[PDB]
DNA sequence: CCAGAACATGATGTTCTG
DNA sequence: CCAGAACATCATGTTCTG
């Protein structure tokens, strides 16, 4: 039921993992994209549904940490 | 010389009581009117600069109004 | 049911206008 | 020179399509 990234509602089994939809996309983005993310944090950040549109690089780190994969 | 005392970009002016940059003026305008509601992901002292302050409204809402910005 | 594209919408930053 | 609106361009999220 909720996505093991954002915890947000999950919608199905998504590139190897629980999420939701919107961590589906982010992630698919994320790996097939440039960007050189980087924390205004400590490399920490707490990703909720909320949360999630301000780190990124968090964001996709906790992906990754998730088990998310192509 | 001039430096926004938000973001530390290059200051386009005196706005809003503060010297800033045109993003960080029409931020403000933009947070001071809007709905919000902003949460930090951090401990609420992200680095807000030209880079990162899209990351954090909250942290960057707090610098404006540390800085003394205000709409008279 | 899921990947990937598309179509809205959001949030931002520069330019235009008063 | 500055405020506020308008325009453009993102990043993000939902819906459509394979
Ligand atoms: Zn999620
Ligand atoms: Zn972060
Ligand atoms: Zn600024
Ligand atoms: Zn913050």
């Amino acid at each position: 039921k909720l996505c093991l990234v954002c915890s947000d509602e999950a919608s199905g089994c998504h590139y190897g993992v629980l999420t939701c939809g919107s961590c589906k996309v982010f992630f698919k983005r994320a790996v097939e994209g440039q960007h050189n993310y980087l924390c205004a944090g400590r490399n920490d950040c707490i990703i909720d549904k909320i949360r999630r549109k301000n780190c990124p690089a968090c964001r996709y780190r906790k992906c990754l940490q998730a088990g998310m994969n192509l």
